[PDB]
């Protein structure tokens, strides 16, 4: 209810939303809720920079009024157009239509598609441009397809304050909003959980605007990103993170993902695996159809192999399985080898199948022909298994 | 505890699974468990056909010995090897080692790889071979694909009784066992899942195999399948069901599966519907994440429309959607027509997947370039929508 001081004249206005479970419609599962950051910054003339999922404007405007009641406002940045952060455009509109609109072409176009019976004045920003607000001034980095083609981070360099919007953020619900008020590993896990299935696919984008970030010499003191945690204790961690993520040489790590019927595409799941971790590997095995879509792609990030393994049914994959597949092929993993596997009963098909959407995923089969075994595992089919995993943590080395 | 008396010398000796949730391991949910029936048919030589799913073989024995305890057993009838009816064959056949086994080729061979380590006296039977028992004797029917390579039902002339394995079954735990101590409806519902989650591959077959009964002219008087009530009542409304739905006539309905992460997709979704039902069809509409893929497949049996929406997340479809795609395909729905629709907030790529995948499935797009839609529908777009379900309607007819 309260808005929290980041510092004298700049404060957090988001809202805080503790029961969402899934975000992205069905796509990304948030166990324990997430946040939706807005940020005020005022001087002699008040900037907003980004708004709140539609369902919280009443707390976004509650906020600013704790602040200044008749909401100021000369400036609105719409670092991003998605709609946890654009829903409330028009309420805060229609609140101070006068309100200046700072953001990109792409932002602009989606803008007046999703909203349009809509008037405002507004400046098409790029990298570089810059607008002062009296004693601090906020200038902008663009940031396309660092999430959308319309993304962007506001960079205020009387502080070394920047914001981000997504990148570098966390779905998290917490009372506390920095992170040196939150656990330094759970922290950092959602944001690997974040970056694994959001950032996953412009890995190289990353990298680079880390450099052009890293060029410019950028004195980054604060992190304010658009969800979850604010990095004001140490925005290092989370930007090597960023580094190390995005570079994806990983670890010596491997994630098995599967599912079975009758438990023989499980045994030599088991194999492959015991092959693995013989070989000097760190293994983390998950049967789908109880694990979670998105904890499994986390996994895979730091991973260097990636096993798939299903059983086939109507000369099909199992469908279970579908859906770590098509993600894969979107996300596109960075650097990563892999392997499909199964048993079947007479013709087979789950295992083209699987080559192919791993191929689609540009990971490269350790194998051409994975295993393979019809009906029942025997001695000498696990035991090939087993160096399979073996050759896979020969080559995973490290 | 209790076997239950069919008729005098024939008793259900199976198990009754009351927790069991997922069949196949993911692939078939089970809202209502499901039994495992096996059945002893008492002669001057007693004959025992199908045993149960492994975890239950103490209750199969506990049966058996109720009805004579030194188990007798001269002959073990495998209408089919999958595990749920051969599971407890290695319990059977030490405690009877003697018992002659009597099966198909395929089915001998499933059970040589399965288990290996068991031998026994046999004979390989074919459609039209016929043991005696005494008073009583049993004839074979293969059924290649009725299910399974191995699959085959057994006849009982004597009592007219059908033993069909899996087909007629329906997954239904219950303390009755016939279809006159069950609701009408329901039970035939319960069939109708079974039937479109497992046969619908094969609805050639089916009506091949029902023709050749036909011509046989075999008097079935009662139907026991492998799961579920045993048609004692009305063997008829099953068998015309199977008829009806092997055709694949279908009904003037339309199914509508799809997901968004902002409603966009939902919109058009909507407006499909409206043209459907303004043509006069019926409509069931499935927000995949919420709904039970086996539930979406039911009604698709009876459905001659079959629409699929998704927005595109990172140039692919939406992972929920997957399931019930990659299930269509091997499924193979007979004689459907089809529209695969969704929005988009720049290049797309989930309408050229969905059509990819509709067309493996073997449905027919009543418009290869579905509905598309970019950011948010307009006026015209959703009347576009709405003609669209007008036309389908049109087709489906009636
Ligand atoms: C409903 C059902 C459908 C099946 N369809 C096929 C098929 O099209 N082709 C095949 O080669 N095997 C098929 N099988 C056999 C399985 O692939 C085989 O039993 C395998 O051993 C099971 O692997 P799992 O123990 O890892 O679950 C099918 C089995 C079931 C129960
Ligand atoms: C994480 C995320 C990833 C996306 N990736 C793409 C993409 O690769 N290509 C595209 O054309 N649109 C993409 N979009 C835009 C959506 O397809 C678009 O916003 C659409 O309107 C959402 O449909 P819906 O309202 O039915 O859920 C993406 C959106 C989100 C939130
Ligand atoms: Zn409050
Ligand atoms: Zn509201
Ligand atoms: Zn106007
Ligand atoms: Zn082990
Ligand atoms: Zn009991
Ligand atoms: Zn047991
Ligand atoms: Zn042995
Ligand atoms: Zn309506």
């Amino acid at each position: 209810s309260q808005p929290v001081a980041i510092t004298d004249g700049i404060y957090w206005v988001g809202a805080v939303d503790w029961n969402i479970r899934y975000f992205h419609g069905p796509a990304f599962s948030t166990h324990r809720g997430t946040t939706y950051n807005a940020y005020l910054i005022v001087d002699d003339k008040t900037a907003l920079v980004d708004t709140v999922y539609e369902p919280f404007k009443e707390e976004l405007i509650a906020k600013l009024k704790q602040i200044k009641d008749p909401v100021k406002l000369d400036y609105l940045v719409v670092n991003h157009t998605e709609s946890d952060h654009a829903g409330a455009f028009p309420a805060i509109m229609e609140l101070c239509p006068d309100a200046h609109v700072l953001c990109t072409q792409r932002a602009f176009d989606s803008l007046k598609a999703h909203y349009s019976h809509i008037d405002f004045n507004y400046t098409i920003v790029k990298t570089g441009t810059s607008v002062s607000l009296g004693k601090r001034s906020l200038t902008f980095i663009e940031a396309p397809m660092l999430h959308w083609p319309d993304s962007m981070f506001t960079y205020v360099p009387e502080e070394a304050l920047l914001l981000p919007n997504d990148a570098f953020g966390q779905h998290i619900a917490t009372s506390v909003r920095f992170d040196d008020q939150v656990d330094a590993g759970l922290i950092m896990d959602e944001a690997a959980k974040y970056y694994a299935n959001i950032l996953m696919p412009f890995s190289n984008l990353i990298t680079k605007k880390l450099d052009e970030i890293q060029k410019i010499n950028l004195a980054i003191k604060t992190i304010a990103p658009s969800h979850g945690i604010i990095w004001r204790k140490d925005p290092g961690r989370i930007i090597e993170a960023y580094a190390r993520w995005a570079e994806g040489q990983g670890k010596a790590k491997a994630v098995i993902a599967y599912d079975t019927m009758w438990l023989s595409t499980e045994k030599m799941a088991h194999a492959l695996m015991d092959g693995l971790v013989a070989g000097g590997c760190e293994v983390k095995l998950f049967k789908l159809s109880v694990s979670d879509r998105n904890d499994v792609i986390k996994e895979i990030l730091d991973a260097r192999a990636v096993l798939v393994g299903s059983p086939t049914i109507n000369n099909d994959i199992l469908p279970v399985v579908s859906p770590l597949l098509d993600d894969l092929v979107g996300l596109r993993p960075k650097n990563k080898v892999g392997l499909a596997f199964g048993a079947y009963g007479w013709g087979g098909g789950a295992q083209k199948i699987l080559e192919e959407r791993l191929k689609a995923a540009k990971i490269e089969l350790i194998a051409e022909p994975g295993p393979t075994v019809q009906w029942v595992p025997r001695g000498e089919d696990l035991q090939r298994c087993y160096e399979l995993g073996r050759k896979i943590a020969a080559r995973i080395a490290d």
